[PDB]
């Protein structure tokens, strides 16, 4: 009940293409504008293609992408709600990064909490969270997708740098080794968009976080802040916070945490 005609789509203008796929905007039932992520014919089975939009039909929450359809017979298309800023990463890499301050991004963080609380709620995993995987919409909206590799809780090596260790190492993946890339997720929003472990290969940035390496507070990054990304990275996941309290810690931020915030030249 998902499935549409595929006659239903127009689709116009390209936004994006990974390697195992594209992402246009196009038209739906030429009335509601719409995001259409389409398949690369040939680099991955249609079966695993399709396994991103069984997640989102389980899923539904102000502050996750929406789905809206699937055509489920080759050529396979996704359909969802269309986001007109586009990943959080451009936008903190563009020209709007230099005007946003901590009281945007940590509201930013707050609602990627929000819905991460949601996935917490319903026993899935999203195992790629990053600011890449994050759109922005109008009055700076932000919600997570990408759920290619979302899961209930019962490809060969993910970005290590964004992976929680036992996860990077032994597939351990729980909503825990999420709040450890929320961590680093927090970082790419303090410093507007860097990669994090500055000057290091991914087989470095392994051997030191096992050897007890976290990044330092960011410059005019608050010690409260710091303190809230230190917490997780602990190395024993379950030591790691719940999104219920993040969501909640970053909502309240600049009245129970940071009082008396002023802001600064790039925060
Ligand atoms: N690679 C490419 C995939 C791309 C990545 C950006 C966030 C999730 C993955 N992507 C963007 C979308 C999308 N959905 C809805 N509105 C949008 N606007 C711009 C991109 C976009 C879906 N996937």
């Amino acid at each position: 009940a998902w499935e549409i005609p595929r006659e239903s789509l127009r689709l116009e203008v390209k936004l994006g293409q990974g390697c195992f796929g594209e992402v246009w905007m196009g038209t739906w039932n030429g009335t509601t504008r719409v995001a259409i992520k389409t398949l690369k014919p040939g680099t991955m089975s249609p079966e695993a293609f399709l396994q991103e939009a069984q997640v989102m039909k389980k899923l539904r929450h102000e502050k996750l992408v929406q789905l809206y359809a699937v055509v489920s017979e080759e050529p396979i298309y996704i359909v969802t709600e269309y986001m007109s800023k586009g990943s959080l990463l451009d936008f903190l890499k563009g020209e709007m990064g230099k005007y946003l301050r901590l009281p945007q991004l940590v509201d930013m963080a707050a609602q990627i909490a929000s819905g991460m609380a949601y996935v917490e709620r319903m026993n899935y995993v999203h195992r790629d969270l990053r600011a890449a995987n994050i759109l922005v919409g109008e009055n700076l909206v932000c919600k997570v997708a990408d759920f290619g590799l979302a899961r209930l809780i019962e490809g060969a090596k993910f970005p290590i740098k964004w992976t929680a260790p036992e996860a990077a190492l032994y597939g351990r993946f729980t909503i825990k080794s999420d709040v450890w890339s929320f961590g680093i997720l927090l970082t790419e929003l303090t410093t507007k968009g860097r990669v994090p472990y500055p000057g290091m290969v991914n087989r470095e940035v392994l051997d030191q976080v096992e050897r007890g390496y976290r990044m330092p507070c960011p410059p005019e990054c608050p010690e409260s802040l710091h303190d809230l990304m230190c917490q997780c990275w602990r190395k024993d996941p379950e030591e790691r916070p719940t999104f219920e309290y993040l969501q909640a810690f970053l909502e309240d931020y600049f009245t129970s945490t940071e009082p008396q915030y002023q802001p600064g030249e790039n925060l």
